């Protein structure tokens, strides 16, 4: 449960890009729809995440965001250690692929309800983070993990 | 002051609107820049907030968002009790006014650094939530909700 570590994950749907940050120890996520994954979009997403949770380390999702000066500048600004996201544990690739599939399935389940993709993605964030698996939810786990770490 | 209670607050800068949700018991915030405060923007912001923290009650920032069918639909969807934001306790007006001024002060302190207002507002959320007063608001909200879960 290393309380400060997050992983970036970028997935595609409807010609659009969904950027996800996963808190690795809990499975809790935040996500956004963007028109394309650029360093600027990723840097802004990181700044938002790190203002909201104590982001110590981020495993970036690809080499272009690992390289990006703009991403490195947001990581410097927000006190984040930027790392690569090489699956030294190969069970990592499989966990992220399954989350993406789960997220896309929830997006499909909420399509009668959202006119824009960005709404369906935030409904999927909500359902993902509140899902009991404990059975604790990922929202409960990340709070428990970080609070234990503060104490 | 319950773990689940938040207050909406809408403030203006640079002819743009900044929408803030404050977790009342900790002072922790999330905020966004929007072109205008409409029911649709407010409903979307609430959906985002409630997928991220366990939002039980929202004190809406004005009667238009309290009334808005779109705001009520997002609160229904996310399981949030929508309430008014009448300051039955008058030290509320002043606590919110003071946060707006501190937020605008930080936005000013980061303007050499951000080309867009939205970046400066998220730098201000970051500095607000990490500021030690000695725990930070980010620490207090985590402690409050974890104590509640346990
Ligand atoms: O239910 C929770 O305690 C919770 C805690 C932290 C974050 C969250 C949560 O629900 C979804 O996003
Ligand atoms: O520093 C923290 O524990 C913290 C915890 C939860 C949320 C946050 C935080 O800092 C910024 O936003």
């Amino acid at each position: 449960s290393s309380p400060g570590i997050w992983q970036l994950d970028c997935t595609h749907l409807e010609g659009k890009v969904i950027l996800v940050a996963v808190h690795v120890a809990s499975g809790y996520i935040e996500a956004e729809v963007i028109p394309a994954e650029t360093g600027q979009e990723t840097a802004y997403f990181l700044l938002k995440l790190a203002g909201r949770w104590p982001v110590k380390t981020v495993h970036t999702d690809n080499g272009s965001n690992f390289t990006s000066t703009t991403v490195k500048a947001a990581c410097w600004w927000a006190g984040i250690k930027q790392e690569d996201g090489i699956p030294y544990n190969p069970q990592s690739q499989g966990v992220i692929e399954s989350m993406n599939k789960e997220l896309k399935k929830i997006i499909g389940q909420v399509r009668d309800q959202a006119e824009h993709l960005k709404t369906a993605v935030q409904m999927a964030v909500f359902i993902h983070n509140h899902k009991r698996k404990g059975g604790y939810s990922a929202g409960e786990r990340i709070v428990d993990i970080i609070a234990t770490d503060i104490q």
